[PDB]
């Protein structure tokens, strides 16, 4: 019906004054890339930017950065007017003034440090009365455009002088400072923030709708996870982006108050939040205000918990107050808090992933002049076990180390050192290495739920196994309707069996990666720990985690560890039943409605596995992972040696074919030994050359020789001299024996219905 | 949806229905963003909560009482079990006859036994 066609959305690419549009429609907007585009927002304001095309952008909405969005005063999910304007006018002595309370970050000259590096060749169209953010000197300064020779807007070009003021001026209060938290500042969690945004949009973004429709929106959300995961960040960003009035109920803030009037503070906070519609009440450290009852005989603790319960149940559906809470784990707060209507929905922020850690690194490293040597990927990979707060601390430590090495060495320090000198220093990769050496998590214990990054390329061959895994996992999700049509319920359970080191864990990770489903790996040591400690109730917690991360692929690697611990094959006097496997069976039987979670088991000793594991509703689909073939061996060798620099002269196919029955582990060991031999030779040769050369100063030429720059053939012969066959033919005999026993009997091959 | 909602309670079902309604309102309706203090009813009448919404809600249900033991009148009938005529007859005797005709059991001074034990090969439908 002739819509506006312009919507507000988050920006994926790092850029200011740039707006992305959906690639499918260029004639509708009638503008392709690289053209000034005007945009009308609200309250009689407009902005000018440059338009590009993004394949990921949805046609319905137009991705845009937070700076431009603040300029328009629009918010995420809003609808505004767009107007393709090929016309654009240059400017003369474009004027800029310091704005807001941002001050003391610059000394002496204040225009060469920030404006010049950014407006040089940027061609960013500047309009009267807009604020644009400049990043530099480990700082962010927003500059207002108050004066300009042409009106109302002009595209900046490298031919217009800049008028210098250097006098900061307070910005209008109704305007929102861009230093406040937002969606961009909150990374590493991805799709939990989407769930919270969907959860909170209608109650806050469209409040009047719920007054004309009778339905209850979510008024209680429990953000729970390890400390430092950004739960407070999520709450603040949701409050700011939706415009809701954010109120912070600090856990120990009320609890430090004298008994009998701290309840007064809680009630006053609830009343104040109710007074201003819509609002968000964030109870930080909720496990301190309303913790586990009876295991709390204080006396006033019970009163405070009851007051909190009355307040939560006292929400009269008036206003649009959303009560969000922060807790380390759902099991730490009083269960009565988790009832319906109080906190009926929980989001597990959890530790970030490798990509999450990387993104957190970019958010925390953006004003510091990250060095050119660093790329932030190696640090992210090595930062396993850290949380977003840990990454921020690591970045701050790296910045401080850089400031200590350079800069402060001279000791030319004053009340506010000149910015540009700090711009001169870049945080080098050595600083990041030192910070990683001084990181010390801090959340290394927590279980990791990640979308595995291994792909089918990493796993060589296994075409039949790969196809069945695709069938079982991908087909039900991709075509649920067709599974419903034939009245067949897809089985939820696989069991990989085969010789050790054949890549069952990698196969499970690859199948999880293809479906883009989180992967939870329960190794043998964890099951053995639950067995020795006689704590098998943690299996229930594991399954709950799988439920929270659904869709997920719960993989139980080396599931036969407990059977081996009880005696191996002969075992004890008892049967195959054990506590941990029994709990797993109970959970698997009850874990049928979820549909998302997929259970994969791996075992190198299928004979000793409990038969109840294989009953219907359990890991019915047994898959034999045999030793890699010649093509599989070639693929495994190529995958192992991809990172290492291998000379083209070495014929890897010959090595793969010569390895008659080596497992994947054996091939990896051979590759590692070859790399070690190459490294030892390089270190010894370079060192012995340097030792001789250092005797005479400058003696030999300055020629930059690389004695060994790639793994040579001789290194591969050196490696093969120690080649070992991990898997004996007798236990392969046992695997084929179990596969035969599992075979569908005999005599029914020729079965045919009568014609 | 009812069959797939095993483990939920009445409140859970209400929450699922509310979530489906909100998802339907989000897909259509609020996409245009033509919202006021009280949007016109009939447009909301135009939108019907589609089965895709219910599927999504079930995907976002998360019981909430899945642990509790279930006491249900089983919906399987004798048709589902093939043959077993003799076994079916004795089960009818032992269970149904005492309840249907307590007076006749009282007349002969016999107290019906309360306990059966099915034994046989696995998977035969006990
Ligand atoms: C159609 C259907 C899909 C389904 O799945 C949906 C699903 N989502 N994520 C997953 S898994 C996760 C995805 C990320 C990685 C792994 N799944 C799933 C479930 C089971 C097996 N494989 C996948 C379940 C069960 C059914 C149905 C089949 C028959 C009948 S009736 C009338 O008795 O005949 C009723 C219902
Ligand atoms: C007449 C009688 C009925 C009875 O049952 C009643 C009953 N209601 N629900 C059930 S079971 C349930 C129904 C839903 C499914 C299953 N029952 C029941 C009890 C025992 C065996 N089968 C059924 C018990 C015992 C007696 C009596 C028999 C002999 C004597 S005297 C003088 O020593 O000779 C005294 C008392
Ligand atoms: N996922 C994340 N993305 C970006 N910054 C994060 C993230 N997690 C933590 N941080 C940083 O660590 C700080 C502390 O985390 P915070 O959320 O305030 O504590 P809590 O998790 O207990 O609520 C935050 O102020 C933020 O700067």
């Amino acid at each position: 019906n002739r819509p506006n066609r312009l919507i507000v959305d988050e920006a994926i690419n790092e850029d200011n004054s740039v707006v992305s549009l959906s690639q499918p429609k260029m004639d509708e907007l009638q503008l392709f890339r690289g053209d000034t585009v005007l945009l009308k927002g609200k309250k009689r304001r407009e902005a000018v930017c440059i338009v590009l095309s993004d394949d990921t952008c949805s046609d319905e909405k137009i991705r845009m950065n937070r700076v431009v969005r603040n300029n328009l005063r629009v918010r995420l999910g809003d609808v505004i007017s767009i107007q393709p304007c090929p016309d654009v006018k240059y400017g003369k002595r474009i004027h800029v003034l310091p704005i807001d309370d941002t001050v003391e970050g610059i000394t002496g000259n204040l225009f060469e440090v920030y404006l010049k590096p950014y407006f040089l060749e940027a061609y960013r169209p500047i309009r009267k009365g807009d604020i644009f953010l400049v990043r530099g000197g480990m700082r962010a300064v927003e500059f207002k455009v108050v004066e300009t020779d042409p009106s109302p807007y002009c595209i900046v070009a490298p031919d217009t002088v800049i008028h210098c003021e250097g006098e900061p001026i307070k910005r209008e209060d109704e305007e929102e400072s861009l230093n406040e938290v937002g969606y961009d500042d909150i990374g590493g969690c991805r799709k939990q923030l989407a769930q919270i945004k969907e959860m909170v949009e209608l109650p806050l973004r469209h409040p009047a709708l719920f007054k004309a429709i009778g339905v209850k929106p979510p008024r209680g959300i429990l953000l729970y996870g390890p400390p430092g995961t950004g739960k407070t960040l999520i709450a603040r960003a949701v409050a700011n982006e939706t415009g809701a009035f954010f109120f912070l109920i600090n856990g120990p803030e009320i609890m430090s108050k004298l008994a009998g009037e701290s309840e007064s503070n809680l009630r006053k906070a609830f009343e104040e939040a109710e007074k201003n519609a819509p609002a968000i009440i964030f109870i930080d450290e909720l496990d301190a205000i309303a913790p586990k009852r009876e295991k709390t005989h204080g006396e006033v603790e019970r009163r405070i918990v009851s007051q909190l319960l009355t307040l939560m149940d006292g929400l009269k559906q008036r206003a649009h107050v959303i009560v969000m809470a922060a807790t380390n784990r759902p099991n730490s707060i009083d269960p009565a808090l988790r009832r319906f209507g109080r906190f009926d929905r929980e989001v597990d922020i959890g530790i970030p992933d490798a990509t999450g850690r990387l993104e957190i690194l970019q958010i925390h490293t953006k004003n510091m002049k990250l060095a050119d040597d660093v790329d932030l990927e190696q640090v992210a990979n090595e930062t396993h076990g850290h949380v977003g707060a840990d990454l921020a601390a690591l970045c701050s430590e790296a910045a401080l180390q850089a400031i200590r090495k350079k800069m402060d060495l001279i000791d030319l320090e004053d009340e506010t050192i000149d910015a540009e000198v700090m711009n001169s220093l870049a945080v080098t990769m050595d600083d990041f290495r030192w910070a990683l050496s001084q990181s010390n998590p801090s959340a290394l214990r927590e279980t990791v739920v990640e979308v595995p990054q291994v792909t089918w390329e990493d796993i060589g061959g296994l075409e039949d196994v790969k196809r069945e895994l695709q069938e079982l996992v991908q087909y039900p999700v991709e075509h649920p309707d067709k599974f419903l049509k034939f009245g067949m319920t897809p089985s939820k359970g696989v069991l990989f069996y085969g010789p050790p080191g054949c890549g069952k864990t990698l196969l499970a990770k690859a199948i999880a990666n293809e479906c883009q489903a989180n992967f939870i790996s329960i190794k043998g040591p964890e099951l053995l720990t639950m067995w020795f400690g006689e704590s098998e109730a943690n299996v229930r917690e594991i399954f709950d985690k799988a439920r929270q991360a659904a869709p997920c692929v719960l993989f139980f690697d080396e599931l036969d560890s407990i059977a081996k611990a009880r005696g191996g094959n002969i075992g004890d006097g008892g049967g195959a039943a054990d506590r941990v496997i029994n709990q797993i069976l109970t959970e698997m039987d009850g874990m049928s409605t979820k549909k998302n979670v997929f259970i994969i088991g791996a075992t190198n000793r299928p004979d000793i596995i409990d038969p109840a594991i294989l009953r219907p509703g359990r890991l019915d689909q047994l898959i034999y992972i045999p030793l890699p073939d010649e093509k599989s061996r070639v693929a495994i060798l190529k995958a192992n040696l991809r990172k290492s620099p291998v000379a083209k002269d070495v014929d890897l196919e010959f090595l793969a074919k010569m390895t008659n029955g080596f497992s994947g582990a054996d091939l990896t060991e051979i590759c590692q030994r070859a790399c070690k031999l190459a490294i030892r030779e390089s270190i010894e040769s370079e060192i012995r050359r340097e030792r001789e050369r250092q005797t005479n100063p400058s003696a030999m030429e300055v020629e930059e020789d690389d004695p060994v720059p790639e793994i040579r053939r001789d290194h591969f012969e050196e490696a093969m001299r120690f080649a070992r066959r991990s898997v004996s033919d007798n236990d392969i005999r046992k695997y084929e024996m179990f596969a035969q026993t599992l075979q569908q009997s005999r005599g029914f091959g020729s079965f045919r219905f009568p014609s």
